[PDB]
């Protein structure tokens, strides 16, 4: 009864019909927790799209799917991966979305060194997106390099809202333990009521990735690392010598243990460091098929 109850709930928010009628040439490009992600062609237009397929009978939290679809059901931002449609195909949920030909940022931080112009460009894009997302009570809860996709001309788009949540004037905070261990904020790990600020911290951790090539305590087990993040002071850049005072000053506004003292997206947009940010063309040489 439980599973069949969820299907019925989906059918009230997903578009009716079988998308297999107009989609062709599926090619897998990703996998992991939720399900598999493929790209496919639309037969009517010849356009390329990306299709995320999530089996309902394989989710640790089946309700997190509903959240994602009803909350992003055609939200529209220049710096967010646009959703086109959602479908219920058998026991699977299909989310049809924009195809980002540039790939994920993870590929860039593990193979090259980004300069501060390129780091500031990424940050600027993420902040502009988060400022609006937070302004409407939406928390990503999984900001990291995997959640940052690129275009061919190097335009940054925030992706993977599989963990996102909605807060309101009535319910201004969340409680559930959600995200990736290494990028988690301390107030979130310590099992405390948290707000949108948990993304600013994770953004901070992602900045470390762009400099060190990996987040703090990445050598440790997930559980042990979380305990370290919980008890310890803010983490230190292994390549502190490589970063400018401007960046270091910027980063110090992100990795503040007290969520109240930690900066917000709207504030950070006015930081002098973001003036270093360059055009989307500057990201281009970093991409795999250019380097
Ligand atoms: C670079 O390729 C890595 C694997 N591809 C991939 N995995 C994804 C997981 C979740 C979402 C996702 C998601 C959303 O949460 C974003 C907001 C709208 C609803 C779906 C998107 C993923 N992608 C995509 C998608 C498009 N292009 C490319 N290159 N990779």
């Amino acid at each position: 009864g439980s599973h069949e109850q969820f299907r019925a709930a989906l059918q009230l928010v997903v578009d009716p019909g079988d998308p297999r009628s107009y989609l062709d040439n599926f090619i897998k490009i990703g996998e992991g927790s939720t399900g598999i992600v493929c790209i496919a062609t639309v037969r009517s237009s010849g356009k390329l799209v990306a299709v995320k397929k999530m089996d309902l009978r394989k989710q640790q939290r089946r309700e997190l799917l509903f959240n994602e679809v009803v909350i992003m059901r055609d939200y529209q931002h220049e710096n967010v991966v646009e959703m086109y449609n959602s479908y219920l195909v058998g026991d699977e949920l299909w989310v049809v979305m924009e195809f980002l030909e540039g790939g994920a940022l993870t590929d860039i931080v593990t193979h090259t060194r980004m300069n501060e112009e390129q780091i500031a460009a990424v940050c600027l894009a993420v902040l502009q997106a988060l400022s609006v997302l937070h302004a409407q009570g939406v928390i990503h809860r999984d900001i990291k390099s995997d959640s940052i996709l690129l275009t061919h001309d190097g335009r940054v788009k925030l992706s993977d809202f599989g963990f996102c949540a909605q807060v309101s004037k009535e319910v201004p905070r969340r409680k559930s333990l959600v995200g990736t261990p290494y990028w988690m904020a301390p107030e979130l790990i310590s099992r405390l009521p948290y707000g949108p600020e948990v993304d600013i911290w994770s953004l901070g951790i992602m900045v470390i990735e762009m400099v060190d090539g990996e987040p703090p305590y990445f050598n440790e087990p997930p559980l042990k690392a979380m305990k370290m993040i919980r008890d310890n002071l803010p983490p230190r850049l292994k390549n502190l010598h490589k970063v400018s005072p401007s960046l270091k000053g910027f980063l110090d506004r992100l990795l503040v243990r007290d969520p109240a003292q930690r900066a917000t997206a709207a504030e950070l947009l006015k930081h002098p460091f973001l003036a270093k940010a360059g055009p989307p063309a500057s990201i281009v040489p970093l991409m795999r098929q250019n380097r």
